[PDB]
C-alpha cells in the first residue's frame, strides 16, 4: 500500500498520467505518431522496432504504462515528502533494482533511476511536460546535499534535441512547455560576490 496502484485509482491515476492507451497494439502505435492524438509521444517513426525483433513476447504497451504510473506516484511522493537527500530510510510505522514490488522505498534517487529506466519506451507529450517541469524545479533545490548532477541528465534527457530523430524540445515548445527563468537566475548570481565574506 502507501501509495501502490492495486484499485479502481489505478485508471483514474492512469488517465491523470495520459497512460489509458488504446487496447489494441495496432491502434496505438498509428495514435502513439499522430500529433491529433491523445497519446502523441513521437512525430518520427523508428525504423528499426529492435523489441520486434526479439523471438518472444516483450511485454505490453499496458504493461508498460502500468509501471510507469507506479513510478510516477512513487516519485511524487518521494519529492513532495521533501527529503531529497535520501538518507532517512522510513519503514512500516505507529503513525494512526526494477522489479516494482509491495516493498515501499520513499528515496527520490532510486525513483529517478526507475524513470530513466522507463525512458526506453514511449509516453506522451504531455507527460514529458509534467517531467520536464518537475526535473527543472527539482534540480534547483538548496538546503541538502542533493545528487544534482543527475537530475540534470534526467532534464537533459527529458528534453533531448535528437531521440530516434525526434526533437523533444520543438514538441514540449509546441506544447507550451513555460519555466521561470528567475530562479536559474537567481541561483547563478549566488556566484557573484556578496557584501559580507562570511
Amino acid at each position: 500500500f502507501n501509495g501502490m496502484d492495486s484499485t479502481s485509482l489505478l485508471n483514474e491515476r492512469l488517465q491523470h498520467y495520459t497512460l489509458d492507451y488504446v487496447s489494441d497494439r495496432a491502434q496505438h502505435m498509428k495514435n502513439i505518431y499522430d500529433p491529433s492524438s491523445r497519446w502523441f509521444s513521437r512525430s518520427v517513426r523508428p525504423e528499426f522496432p529492435i523489441e520486434e525483433f526479439l523471438p518472444y513476447k516483450t511485454e505490453s504497451h499496458e504493461d508498460q504504462a502500468k509501471y510507469l504510473c507506479h513510478v510516477l506516484v512513487n516519485l511524487y511522493i518521494a519529492i513532495s515528502s521533501l527529503d531529497i537527500q535520501g538518507l532517512i530510510s522510513i519503514s512500516s510505522k505507529d503513525l494512526a533494482k526494477i522489479t516494482a514490488k509491495s516493498a515501499t522505498i520513499v528515496n527520490v534517487n532510486h525513483w529517478t533511476n526507475e524513470l530513466k529506466n522507463c525512458l526506453h519506451f514511449d509516453f506522451p507529450v504531455a507527460l514529458r511536460k509534467s517531467l520536464a517541469t518537475v526535473y527543472y524545479y527539482l534540480s534547483l533545490v538548496q538546503g541538502q546535499k542533493v545528487y544534482r548532477q543527475m537530475h540534470v541528465d534526467m532534464f537533459e534527457r527529458l528534453v533531448s534535441l535528437d531521440d530516434d530523430r525526434t526533437n523533444f524540445t520543438e514538441l514540449l515548445q509546441k506544447q507550451g512547455l513555460l519555466l521561470d527563468h528567475q530562479i536559474m537566475l537567481n541561483f547563478l548570481c549566488e556566484f557573484l560576490p556578496y557584501p559580507d565574506p562570511d
